[PDB]
């Protein structure tokens, strides 16, 4: 199939994923609920990621998100999964092949960019999560490469 019958489904997969963070990103006021963030920061910077570091960083989220018993976050952690399988049929059509990301090869290497300072929160893992989505959209009108 055409990248761009790749990138339409993936355009509103993104769009569709993100809006369940924004869901429950509705309470993240100013130091009023938004407590038990490790520290009031977001190291998860939103960087300029190729198709390759797009899928790891799904992966490696999901090593964090398995300890975030929450309902909220643990079912997007599924719908993670519909961006990646069209990530990987896109780099096909511009005739890139990229490894498939196993989950569990960066935990410790992306671990200490948390340092687990109580990432027990939604607000948390969402407010990292929100924009790495996010993160795979735009960056397909920009450079995805493998």
């Amino acid at each position: 199939v055409p990248i761009q019958k790749v990138q339409d489904d993936t355009k509103t997969l993104i769009k569709t994923i993100v809006t369940r963070i924004n869901d429950i990103s509705h309470t993240q006021s100013v130091s009023s609920k938004q407590k038990v963030t490790g520290l009031d920061f977001i190291p998860g910077l939103h960087p300029i990621l190729t198709l390759s570091k797009m899928d790891q960083t799904l992966a490696v989220y999901q090593q964090i998100l398995t300890s975030m018993p929450s309902r909220n976050v643990i079912q997007i952690s599924n719908d993670l999964e519909n961006l990646r399988d069209l990530l990987h049929v896109l780099a096909f059509s511009k005739s890139c092949h990229l490894p498939w990301a196993s989950g569990l090869e960066t935990l410790d290497s992306l671990g200490g960019v948390l340092e687990a300072s109580g990432y027990s929160t939604e607000v948390v893992a969402l407010s990292r999560l929100q924009g790495s989505l996010q993160d795979m959209l735009w960056q397909l009108d920009l450079s995805p490469g493998c």
